[PDB]
């Protein structure tokens, strides 16, 4: 099964509204690859700022969504507080909006027990097709 | 010039709770936009980042970095691309971000490289921030 609902989501991420991002974890592979969701809805409350004549799920909420899922991966395969320490080669493709269903997958690259930094690239979708891709982000465990 | 924060909502059609600009200090239009975001205990998303421990989010960094890109852009006349991010140390409630964005290339498509400061101490880098 390996899916998480969002209870042991929370138990295992220590962020909490309005900036948690990962509404359900659908697969994962410890030390591999994860994919989750975030549904998009009209009834969040960035959208009243971004903006008020065009609802926009703004590109950076993208990345911490990608981020967030990326950070149960490393948490379910090895301190719950990881912080961005980098990020290279985002592209947004698309907007994404209410109503949507952002599908989000994250791969390990590399992450390193000793030093506490994981590096993982991240890729997500919006019925099938890529709207965000991120070349690789890096985190330090704090 | 300097810009207020009801100049820099006429510019900007950024509102709560995501305008993360609080003032402009100087802008060369063309070249290069100083401004800053002060970081209070009173903001909605520090409740969710953490708990526990009071952070500013690298992404809203970015974000902010990119509003002040924004207007730098509007005065030289979405977020396509970010690449080169490097947060160096934590901004925390109490702090104020200082923020320098230079204009690299406008060509449809503008290009700006960005630094964040707290105290005089680079908090985050990007080499490029990309619009169109
Ligand atoms: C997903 As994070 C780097 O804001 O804890
Ligand atoms: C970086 As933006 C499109 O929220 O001004
Ligand atoms: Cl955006
Ligand atoms: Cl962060």
């Amino acid at each position: 099964d390996t899916s998480i609902d969002i209870e042991d989501i929370k138990k295992i991420l220590p962020h909490r509204y309005p900036f948690l991002l990962v509404d359900k974890v659908i697969y994962m592979q410890p030390n591999k690859t994860i994919i989750g969701l975030k549904q998009v809805s009209t009834n969040e409350p960035f959208f009243n700022g971004h903006f008020p004549q065009k609802q926009i799920m703004p590109g950076v909420l993208q990345i911490e969504a990608l981020a967030q899922l990326a950070g149960i991966l490393c948490l379910k395969s090895d301190n719950n507080l990881f912080l961005f320490a980098g990020v290279d080669g985002v592209r947004w493709k698309k907007p994404v909006l209410p109503g949507d269903t952002l599908t989000m997958q994250a791969n390990l690259i590399s992450f390193k027990s000793s030093l506490g930094i994981a590096k993982l690239s991240g890729v997500g979708y919006v019925n099938g097709k890529v709207v965000i891709n991120i070349s690789e982000m890096t985190f330090a465990l704090s």
